[PDB]
């Protein structure tokens, strides 16, 4: 049988399931570890491996791209989990290695990537405490492009009054993603600034994993995947919307939480955002 994450009920992805929409025909890069294209519970449509290393997209020797990626489409079917846009096409963009990390060149080289390859959303369940001029240009170049990028907040919780958002989160053009709980609760890791946008489930999310696996893991890298999806969902119903309006109808139709520099303009409603 197939079970419904909490985390995909929460953010009204299903009313949207039950009326057709279900993110058909729109391309999300899951640029992260690369994807098992053999899960059952996953299809793969392309992608391109950016890690010297490990030229394969479709082999995810980390686990965290295959989980990502389950949270953003796993099939409707009769197994596993079910993903946000159960019918999005999938894109595997391998930027960090088996060990999980990667070099920033390796990185920017996947946005340019999903660029040129006319991805509509972009999903980056990655950070670092620092940017570059290369990867503020990379992000701004994909939203004048008009592709959706979405990035985890970061996991670095809170420090004084300082933010502890990531990069490339950080970034004006960039929603960036804090977690909550299933009591719509901040997690005590999500990072928090001025640049936080919005929050999804981060906590003991549910998903696919190597080997036909499901499994459990939590982190602001678990809430991106939900927006990620979220976005393909509103795109499936209203192919005409720029990345503009995509963004402020998430921002606009939240269910508001706490302060803004805690969880942003709060929890998203893809019910509400699509209209
Ligand atoms: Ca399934
Ligand atoms: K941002």
């Amino acid at each position: 049988a197939q079970s419904v994450p909490y985390g995909v009920s929460q953010i009204k992805a299903p009313a949207l399931h039950s009326q057709g929409y279900t993110g058909s025909n729109v391309k999300v890069a899951v640029i992260d570890s690369g994807i098992d294209s053999s899960h059952p519970d996953l299809k793969v449509a392309g992608g391109a491996s950016m890690v010297p290393s490990e030229t394969n997209p479709f082999q995810d020797n980390n686990s965290h791209g295959t989980h990502v990626a389950g949270t953003v489409a796993a099939l409707n079917n009769s197994i596993g989990v079910l993903g946000v846009a159960p019918s999005a096409s999938l894109y595997a963009v391998k930027v960090l290695g088996a060990d999980g990390s990667g070099q920033y060149s390796w990185i920017i080289n996947g946005i340019e990537w999903a660029i040129a390859n006319n991805m509509d959303v972009i999903n980056m369940s990655l950070g670092g405490p620092s940017g570059s001029a290369a990867l503020k240009a990379a992000v701004d170049k994909a939203v004048a492009s008009g592709v959706v990028v979405v990035a985890a907040a970061g996991n670095e919780g809170t420090s004084g009054s300082s933010s502890t958002v990531g990069y490339p989160g950080k970034y004006p053009s960039v929603i960036a993603v804090g977690a909550v709980d299933s009591s719509n609760q901040r997690a005590s890791f999500s990072s928090v600034g001025p640049e936080l946008d919005v929050m999804a489930p981060g906590v003991s999310i549910q998903s696919t994993l190597p080997g036909n696996k499901y499994g459990a893991y939590s982190g602001t890298c678990m809430a991106s995947p939900h927006v990620a999806g979220a976005a393909a969902l509103i795109l499936s119903k209203h192919p005409n919307w720029t990345n503009t309006q995509v963004r402020s109808s998430l921002e606009n139709t939240t269910t508001k939480l706490g302060d803004s520099f805690y969880y942003g303009k709060g929890l998203i409603n893809v019910q509400a955002a699509a209209q």
